[PDB]
Parts: C-alpha cells; sequence; structure tokens
C-alpha cells in the first residue's frame, strides 16, 4: 500500500533525466491526470515538486563522482539549464553544487 506521492517518485526514479509530465506519470500509473493531480493535492504536493526532489536526491549520488562536472551532473538530472539547476540545487541544499563537490 505505497501511498500516491511514493508511487509517483517510483515512476520518475525509474528514468529521472524523463520529461516528465502530469499526463505521462498518470499515463504509467493508469489514472486520469485529474485523478493524479487530486491524489497529490490532497498529500499537498504536485507532480512538479516530487520530480525537483527526486532530481535534486539523484544529484548527490552523482556529483561524488571524480571529474563529473557540474554540467554532466544538470544533464544526467534531465536539465537543459547549468543555471537552472545551480539554482534548484542551492534553494534545496543551501549551497552550490560546486560548494558541494567540494566539501566532499
Amino acid at each position: 500500500q505505497p501511498n500516491m506521492r511514493t508511487r509517483v517518485c517510483t515512476v520518475i526514479n525509474n528514468n529521472i533525466a524523463h520529461e516528465w509530465t502530469l499526463a505521462r506519470i498518470a499515463s504509467e500509473l493508469l489514472m486520469s491526470p485529474s485523478l493524479l493531480k487530486k491524489k497529490l493535492r490532497e498529500e499537498e504536493t504536485s507532480y512538479s515538486q516530487l520530480l525537483t526532489e527526486c532530481r535534486m536526491q539523484r544529484a548527490l549520488q552523482l556529483i561524488v563522482i571524480h571529474g563529473f562536472s557540474i554540467k554532466r551532473v544538470a544533464v544526467s538530472c534531465g536539465y537543459h539549464s547549468v543555471s537552472y539547476f545551480i539554482y534548484v540545487f542551492r534553494n534545496y541544499y543551501g549551497m552550490t553544487p560546486t560548494e558541494y563537490q567540494e566539501r566532499s
């Protein structure tokens, strides 16, 4: 009995870089987009929040590998824009990907 946010994170983590939208996650779950939006909202989240969170979680795993540039990490997490990826990582972790890469 996994709740709805868990099932969505499971879909997303199967292919993190994928262009996930509400409809595409919903089709995987055999649900209407409207129902999926509804169930996620009852748990105070959206597909896009869950997407981001999944992507930040994956970013931690890749940033530590030798010579994987910040640029490479972003692309592997599905970001087309390194500035934007940096912005969302800094919001999520309190520091830039570069800072994080230098502590580890």
